[PDB]
């Protein structure tokens, strides 16, 4: 958790939309079982990709406005932003290897 940005409706603009570079945002909630493994994988990704990718979390129960703005329909959902714009999304659980594939697919 030490390398994960904690986002809210009130910090999303500054921390994501105005952030230079790539940010991977995990839309989650406590009641989401699949979200638990995603979190464990994301800690490793955040560590391994330091300097190249920032990882962040947005709790959809607590920040329904942001969830609505991005059309979140189910969780987990990962949104990859580059320079403040959505570059890719992945809905539903995936393995660490699949996530690394998903990220590689988005390299310019
Ligand atoms: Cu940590």
């Amino acid at each position: 958790s030490d390398k994960i940005i904690h986002l809210t409706d009130d910090s999303f603009d500054t921390d994501v939309l105005k952030a230079d570079g790539a940010i991977l945002v995990d839309f989650w909630a406590e009641w989401c079982g699949a979200c638990k493994m995603i979190a464990a994988i994301l800690d490793e990704i955040a560590d391994e990709y330091q300097g190249k990718l920032t990882v962040a979390k947005l709790n959809i129960d607590q920040n329904a406005g942001t969830a609505a703005k991005y059309g979140i329909r189910g969780i987990p959902t990962l949104l990859l932003f580059k320079n403040g714009e959505v570059a890719a999304t992945k809905v539903g659980a995936l393995s660490k290897g699949q996530l690394k594939e998903f990220l590689d697919a988005n390299l310019a």
